[PDB]
């Protein structure tokens, strides 16, 4: 459940947090609406883990394995089980084509597999937009009544260290590996004032990847079916945004601010990208 | 009202957030629970003032004005309407044994004040503990149906700058002047184990001040009337904690995280402590 009050923690030993000596002295950790920006360093996760254990939480996360993507799923699962949520209660949703190609992965206890049938669409930018609509679809169908948090990844990619209770808040985004760095005139946003996507020069807080976030299932079930209306007025008016499903996500929460936004340890790609010092650690990663 | 999901921003222009160059690098500016830590440099009051406005915010005041401490009111009040919640809805709550000391002190539109009769106990001791008695008293009575949040001071204070919608929250605390910079050895929790506010020196984040905490109402009421019946068995077993209400307070948030902490521009003496160089802002301070 997501309670509804705080709750109350047992005595636990840890050290001091150090007002005056702050650790991360080489990154932002808190947007200007006050969200915590999450990278190592920031948070302990034996006072997160007893917060969120003692409100019985169940974390969902939603990935699309559609056409040849299916390769990707036993990698994925097998490292999800080492490092997403380990100790918490999960329910992965398989969204595929073939149901009978999902690969059987062990699961720890406490966690569960649903394969969800859908359709193949034929164009890449489809398969991948088409994620908001069936995401909100199924938040009405299974979503609501099933998990407290929803999580909603690309396949593509593998765990290699922690993603836990860090990440759990209302609504959050992933700065995209590609653009922590740059300049709001850099981003890739949508530049047609004609597309739903719009966003003009002189906005823009972060560019959040497609390929990570969530929030309580009722914030991404209002998320993902406005970005899928969102795509539909553009399709009526005969346009599509340049970079797609990112493209609806970041005019999203571009006016919903998140209430955590993840560093770029929760999506990245090693192999376009290294592992520059302001990484601590590579915790979701491309697969070649 | 507080919205139950993320509330959508109209265009706004501002400065671009700077993930690579944070401006506080000088103080913790997030909890290792992941909860902000309140400096001037950490918000865009802008966003702020938006998002909370498009919620019709109400935030009530409470203070308590009882026998002598009824000279500290005007200033108090005429100084509130010049720098707290400007813009916001706000209701006063005077709790005091003398209505008719209360100054008469013009408001601002959207601004009201209520007085609240009570009794004046002949102990100091008791005119501050029974605070949280009497707060959580008027939760029920009164506060649940007329505000959002509830923000509980000292009278013996006067604003000197922005108090805002920064801090409001489910549950906060601020970081006492004398302490921010202290070991948790040195902060003066209770330490005998025989009281309920009993903090063991292996324990502690922060040093709380009892003159500056809040939150939802329904998180204040929980607080208040915790720390009143934790007082309450200290009574009973002939213990009074070393420093009252704070120590309660103190333990309370030890074991219910905040989920923002405010820094000590929001709660200074500057005749006790100067002027460091840390705060940018004096902005809730003693008066002599
Ligand atoms: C690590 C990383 O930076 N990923 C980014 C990067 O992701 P990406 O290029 O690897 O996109 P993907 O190939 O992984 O497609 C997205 C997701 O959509 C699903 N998918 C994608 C596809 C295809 C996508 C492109 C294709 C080329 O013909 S096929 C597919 O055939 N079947 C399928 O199930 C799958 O879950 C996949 O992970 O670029 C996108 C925008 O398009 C985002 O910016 C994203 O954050
Ligand atoms: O003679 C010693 C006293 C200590 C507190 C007293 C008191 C406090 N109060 C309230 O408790 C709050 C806390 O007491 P304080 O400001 O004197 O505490 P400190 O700032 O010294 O910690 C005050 O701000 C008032 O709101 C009163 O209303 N009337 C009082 O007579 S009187
Ligand atoms: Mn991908
Ligand atoms: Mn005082």
């Amino acid at each position: 459940a997501i309670g509804e009050f705080m709750v109350s923690l047992p005595r636990m030993v840890y050290p001091q947090p150090k007002v005056l000596t702050p650790c991360r002295k080489d990154v932002l950790v808190v947007t200007p609406w006050l969200a915590p920006i999450v990278w190592e360093g920031t948070f302990n996760i034996d006072i997160l883990n007893e917060q969120f254990r003692l409100q019985n939480t169940t974390i969902g996360l939603t990935v699309f394995a559609i056409k040849k993507y299916v390769a990707f799923l036993k990698l994925f699962l097998e490292t999800a089980e080492k490092h997403f949520m380990v100790g918490h209660r999960v329910h992965y949703y398989v969204f595929t084509d073939q149901p009978a190609a999902v690969p059987r992965v062990t699961l720890g206890t406490g966690r569960q597999l649903s394969v969800l049938e859908v359709r193949a669409y034929k164009r890449w930018q489809d398969v991948s937009m088409r994620r908001m609509e069936m995401i909100s679809d199924f938040c009405e169908r299974r979503f609501l009544s099933e998990v407290d948090y929803l999580v909603c990844v690309d396949v593509d990619m593998e765990f290699r260290d922690h993603v836990g209770v860090e990440i759990l808040t209302p609504l959050f985004g992933t700065l995209h590996p590609g653009f922590y760095g740059s300049s709001r005139e850099a981003f890739t946003y949508e530049r047609r004032p004609q597309s739903q996507a719009y966003i003009p020069k002189d906005e823009g807080d972060f560019y959040y990847g497609g390929a990570f976030f969530g929030g309580s299932v009722q914030e991404v079930q209002r998320l993902t079916r406005a970005c899928h209306q969102a795509m539909m007025v553009d399709q009526a008016n005969g346009i599509e945004a340049v970079w797609h499903d990112e493209s609806h996500l970041n005019k999203y929460l571009l006016r919903h601010k998140p209430t955590k936004v993840l560093s770029p340890e929760y999506l990245w790609d090693q192999q376009l990208l290294g592992w520059p010092a302001v990484l601590r650690k590579l915790r979701f990663t491309a697969v070649p």
